């Protein structure tokens, strides 16, 4: 493969939304990981979650325009959209990962 | 005051999770600029049961001090310890919050 998946636009992009997304401390910590160790695979973060929850999880952070998610061959790839947040929202991304405690 | 958690047991993640919703971040808005506010100034197309539970969220996550005065319900922004706990975040939120 050699697509992204869906991702909203700019556009699209809500602040309750994102809040939404970091709303959750295994999400709160994918973004933290994105954020720190740059692209991540899928399977990258163990948490010890029903892998359906996980699903949800990538699921929300794509939806809500936190994450960029890449397919690439059989596995999907997982990037923060740093400069899509920074965009719409000066500070937020900074703020969260300041606060943030390592899971 | 109405329940409300000690500073000990308010996480990063339920603040965020309180301030994802356009209606309980609209609520912190309101609360941010003009101070403590009563009453129905949160006047939104939501089910009495479902405001109420918004509230709930706010203040079970640490964001939002209720007192009762009267018939009224007074609340407060818990600004001193959401500052506390995690600095500038309530400043990046309300710097992009819309009116909603």
């Amino acid at each position: 493969s050699m697509r992204f998946l869906y991702h909203p636009d700019r556009k699209d992009i809500s602040l309750p939304g994102v809040l939404y997304a970091l709303g959750d401390p295994a999400r709160l910590e994918i973004v933290r990981l994105l954020a720190s160790k740059g692209e991540q695979c899928c399977a990258e973060f163990d948490f010890a979650i029903a892998k359906s929850t996980m699903s949800n999880h990538f699921k929300i952070l794509r939806e809500s325009g936190v994450v960029l998610t890449r397919k690439e061959g059989t596995q999907h790839i997982n990037r923060l959209r740093r400069e899509d947040l920074e965009t719409l929202f000066p500070g937020l991304l900074d703020a969260v990962l300041r606060s943030a405690q390592p899971l």
